[PDB]
């Protein structure tokens, strides 16, 4: 099951997200997830493991089990690379770290311009703007860093190209200044920040829709975030537990249904190989109007994935 971009290519509609998979087992992962059928691997310059995906990839590839066109790589433009001599820095990166030619999804990762800092002297940089344990930032609008975006995708490097953690009045700004319109809106989404507005306005202007964090607080326990911990799981929540019973089905297939029933993409990170099965097909069952309308009420805004928490960046205020 795929979605058709706004860019004329088709994204796979379940994919296998990157962020935090054990270092260790990172290639061997990607091979079996290939092999198990996942089709699309969310990356990003800044979860380290490019090189690492790349290998899982190369082996995939060279055993025959799948071929580079069947494969829908995405990857993001990371906070310190936005001016648009540096654009092509990172992707070209990118490109290597993940042994290929061009990327098919390239996204800008947040709407935050870090001061650049070379590449030979940190990467992937992180927080670090080149002023100590100090945050700096520099003045490139989202504009400059889209028309970099724009030629690379005019020289062959990149198919696509979208935008990760954009707020609705940002986008709407861009889609004012952008010659390619952005295929993709990657933004965090589970029952607990729905934002329904939103997905509204993305979808009504063609523009795919990928879900993060789809399991909400689940991923950023591993990090001991505050109110990661804190929050009452999604998974042992007493509506989506009526609902699980109800169709017979996981609560981690009701979460993922929830998405992928709207048309919204998804990416869930799969660790282990019954993971891997169960992610990939959530699309055996249909949710009904009262599921939605019961899942509607969980909606607090609780946002996990807020760089107010950083530096008070103000993205989402
Ligand atoms: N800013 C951005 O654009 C951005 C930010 C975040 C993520 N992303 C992308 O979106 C992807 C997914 O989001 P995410 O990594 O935050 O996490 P997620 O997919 O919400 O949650 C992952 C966690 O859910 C648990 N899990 C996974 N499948 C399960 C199942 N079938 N049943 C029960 N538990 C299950 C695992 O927890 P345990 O292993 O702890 O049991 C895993 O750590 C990322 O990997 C990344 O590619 C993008």
């Amino acid at each position: 099951p795929s979605i058709k971009l706004n860019s004329g290519y088709d994204m796979p509609a379940v994919g296998f997200g990157c962020w935090k998979v054990d270092v260790d087992t990172c290639s061997e992962q990607i091979y079996r997830a290939i092999k198990t059928g996942y089709r699309l691997f969310d990356g990003a310059e800044d979860y380290a493991n490019e090189k690492l995906v790349g290998a899982g990839v190369k082996k995939a590839i060279d055993e025959g089990i799948v071929k580079r066109e069947d494969l829908f790589l995405t990857s993001k433009l990371w906070n310190n690379y936005h001016h648009p001599d540096n654009v092509e820095k990172a992707l070209n990166r990118t490109l290597s770290d993940l042994q290929v030619d061009y990327v098919d999804l390239f996204l800008i990762h947040f709407p935050v311009t870090f001061k650049f800092v070379p590449l030979e002297e940190k990467y992937p940089p992180g927080f670090y703007c080149g002023k100590g344990d100090n945050f700096d930032y520099e003045d490139v609008p989202i504009l400059e860093t889209w028309k970099a975006l724009e030629k690379l995708v005019k020289a062959g490097k990149i198919r696509s190209i979208g935008v990760s953690n954009f707020p609705g009045a940002l986008l709407l700004d861009l889609l004012r200044g952008a010659t390619i319109k952005p295929s993709v809106l990657q933004v965090e989404h589970h029952p607990y920040l729905q934002q329904p507005r939103l997905i509204e306005f993305a979808q009504s202007r063609g523009i795919a829709v990928t879900a993060y964090s789809s399991f909400g607080p689940q991923s950023f326990v591993e990090l001991n975030q505050g109110r990661a911990l804190n929050t009452s799981p999604l998974f042992e929540n007493e509506t989506i537990k009526a609902i699980a019973a109800k169709h017979g089905k996981s609560p981690a297939q009701v979460l993922l249904r929830w998405s992928s029933q709207r048309g919204i993409a998804i990416i869930p990170k799969s660790n282990t190989v019954p993971r891997l099965l169960e992610n990939k097909d959530v699309n055996s069952f249909d949710l009904d109007e009262q599921d939605f309308a019961d899942i509607a009420k969980l909606d607090i805004n609780l946002r996990f994935n807020d760089p107010w928490d950083w530096d008070k960046i103000p993205i989402f205020v």
